[PDB]
């Protein structure tokens, strides 16, 4: 149910640059992480904290610490690694739980091939990272895995989301929180988001 | 009159880590930027925008662009440089105006020694970045320089602030906006913020 | 045939930092990339160049450009990604051909579960990057994959290496270059490199 | 007397990109550090090591680490800061001793204005970093500074250097090592390196 289209000018601006078909795989990739950072700040605003004491240059000081077991960042392989740099900047001690998956372009169905989750995931907040949310198959498939491993409390970070994807996600896991940099118009006959920003995966890696 | 103490959980957490005695020049310097990045996001939430039509991956597309002349980051020399990496990760195109001055460890006042501002400051927003606001003599001294050079919209990003300094900054330039990561108890005999975080300048650079 | 063990003091130092059991994932991950950069510099020392004239700050000027199609970096999935940051800082436009295979002490002849190479792989140099070269199994397997695709210029970048692996690799693909930061004593009963540095994959990602 | 023009194809390639007139401050500032890192690698290849035994992941391990007092990096204020990022990446533990002095553009001679060096400078290796060595006035002037403070082993890292500056430096201090990415043709009427790369200070900071 909770959806957030971060409207911060810096996010709106940086996303703008990513849309130029002329951009380079290098700059494109970087921008992805910059936006990735901002979405992470916006999405971790509700982390619980706790007073602890340490020794400061002037004697014992009381400080705040995010409490609980380290959060886990879940990148959906290939596409997702492009935003990991920026996410990790805000949360460097996060445990990285990778999930490999790719979309069958004929059936538009997801095809999971690899999974490696941190342990005790039931005690952690999961942060799923992925460039797009087109049909929604990949994010939905990935949330099922996390929930199967026993994870509750999940937040999805996307750069651009298509209304269809959002709708499919809400039907499958209303208990999740969606933070996107933009909600586009919809999908074309091939499952690509429009306006959107092309094949994010290929662009980020420089493949075709 | 505008004073924002960013109480986001990642700021309190990274800030707490900076308080440790133990902390090395390397990690202290990173945390200075991390927190500095986050402080910018808050400080730059008001940026104005404009619509534009560029060539997208799938034809014409209207995007957002931050309007007007690039902003300028004004680091107060030495300590200030410690927070630039993070500030420029948000506004990489910003113009850097260095202003160097040190505090008279005796009289507790600012001693200017160098300044090189961008041109056309009239039409530019300025972000003064300095680690600590103790007496406020430094920030206030540099605001004076910028206002003399024609700048009208100024924002100050700080890690820790003493009420004494916030009180001084306010009665000197109330038309300024203060963004701090924490407001501390006050100054001690020799003018240092308590708890505060030591010689921010010395710790960033590793000098004695 | 061609084996290089970089003995630059900075490499030895950073690698030495990577051996403290107490180290953290964040720090270990960064260092894996710093060494990764230095290793990349040592392997691209023989890249071909070509003159080109452009518009310099003051009139035309002849410069040197790295001739040929862009090189492709090939990180072996999971661990390999931890050294990606460092490698890309040196070759920011390199195409990223990822290869993923599951490897255990039981996977004597690893098979990819996923892979996505760049096109015209036969007209490029390929830099395979993987933290540990224990039995050689994983790396020699991805060289077969690359050679079949048509690639005929391959360099391998590794953090630590066991004589076992180095020997196997040499027996399997002598026409390849091996750059390593350290050649350790050998392997133990369970397949780990000794001294080595433990399960590089798990430390880098923070899993188990 | 010892001069070293790094001829690495990656150093020539990154320097070439810097030659473009249309380049951006962000990109330009970024290449400065990239080349600066490589220069550091080249200049620190002769540092001494000392073995030490620490607790490894699987028990005792003998490691190598750099010997002696931590080195100090001396960026000549303003321009020099543009390369700091890269340098520090190879020696984060370094003590940053800054020195400010702008060149009198009528008398082409340095004008000192700030300095803050680390203690025991006479027991450390100095590392002076400044973008361009035109006439050699600034580097010679700051080496005077360091020698006066008792420093006796200095290395100068620069991106481009004019034969004039190299000659002046040698006459003045032949016991120093000079590392550069390019020895240009000479100085034009107004004392600017040719081809060179414009006014580094301005391009790096985005001023005028």
């Amino acid at each position: 149910k909770k959806i957030v289209e971060v409207k911060h000018p810096l996010v709106k601006h940086k996303l703008g640059l990513m849309r130029e078909q002329d951009i380079s795989t290098k700059r494109f990739r970087e921008l992805a992480s910059e936006v990735g950072s901002l979405l992470t700040y916006e999405a971790t605003a509700d982390l619980e904290t706790e007073k602890v004491t340490i020794e400061g240059w002037n004697g014992p000081v009381e400080i705040d610490q995010i409490k609980g077991k380290k959060i886990t960042v879940v990148p959906i392989l290939r596409a997702g690694l492009g935003m990991m740099d920026g996410v990790l900047e805000n949360v460097p001690s996060a445990r990285i739980s990778v999930v490999g998956m790719y979309r069958n372009e004929e059936t538009l169905e997801p095809v999971p091939y690899f999974q490696k989750l941190v342990s005790n995931i039931d005690e952690r907040m999961a942060l799923i990272v992925d460039p797009m949310l087109a049909t929604g198959g990949s994010v939905i498939a990935t949330i099922d895995l996390l929930k199967k491993a026993g994870c509750s409390s999940i937040k999805v970070l996307v750069l651009v989301a298509a209304p269809e994807g959002i709708a499919a996600l809400e039907k499958a896991h209303p208990d999740v929180e969606l933070y996107t940099a933009s909600i586009d118009q919809g999908l074309n006959e091939h499952g690509y988001i429009i306006p959107g920003l092309g094949d994010a995966g290929d662009k980020i890696f420089g493949t075709k």
